[PDB]
């Protein structure tokens, strides 16, 4: 559940305490557009994984989480790193834990929706776009 | 939660109260491989959505059920409805009123993942594939 990955020393935890204010800072670092705080709040709550990553000298730095029907599907959502912290291979390590944690709880099919520019990076840890025509849909996206 | 879409009456329902054995043979009219019941049952207590059309002249004829963050994200599953019923329309309405429940949620954004054959049919419901070049990706599918 708590494990150090690196030694300041980067922690990864399953616990899913995230503060909702400390998620907006790390998602304002990354450039993202707000989002209303008590939707963030719920997320969290009703997320099947909520991972993360912290730097203590606690700092977060990085978060993934994931939905599930607890059985044969999850799906990822809202992975970051901090860019302070990029390049230290912390992005790739909280998603092989986040992989894992859901095969360790039987997950048939985990799934992703991938950025062009991040494709690459998802291939290179098993991910698969498009296997045999498959189409990862929205309904009326404005993006 | 429970109307009647068609008049034999079909009608929708999502209070998600499904026999999984019912559920089953229903997968396997359209040629689904079978699932440990224990694991659909699991999928069904952990869907944020489980939608259903019966017909009372009560036969279990269609599902189609998501999971969901209960804020941002909503991701539709194992939509079927009865061969001997497809058609008439059926399908189409049961995705309708799935969307639409979910918007009722303000779920800001709903996905799912299309196989080649039903892409289409899709599209004429709303949804869009790859938007801006999004992929969506499977980890090590095998199908």
């Amino acid at each position: 559940e708590e494990l150090v990955l690196l030694e300041e020393q980067i922690i990864f935890s399953s616990a899913g305490d995230v503060n909702v204010y400390d998620l907006q800072a790390l998602c304002d670092k990354v450039g993202w557009p707000r989002r209303p705080l008590t939707k963030i709040a719920a997320s969290l709550r009703n997320s099947y994984l909520v991972a993360t990553l912290h730097s203590v000298t606690k700092q977060l730095i990085g978060m993934a989480r994931a939905t599930s029907d607890h059985a044969f599907n999850a799906t990822i959502w809202d992975v970051l790193v901090d860019p302070s912290y990029q390049g230290q291979g912390l992005g790739k390590a909280l998603m092989e834990k986040v992989i894992r944690t859901l095969l360790q709880r039987d997950i048939s099919n985990i799934t992703l929706f991938a950025d062009n520019k991040v494709v690459d990076f998802y291939k290179n840890l098993g991910f698969e776009a498009d296997p045999q025509g498959i189409k990862g849909m929205f309904w009326y996206p404005r993006f």
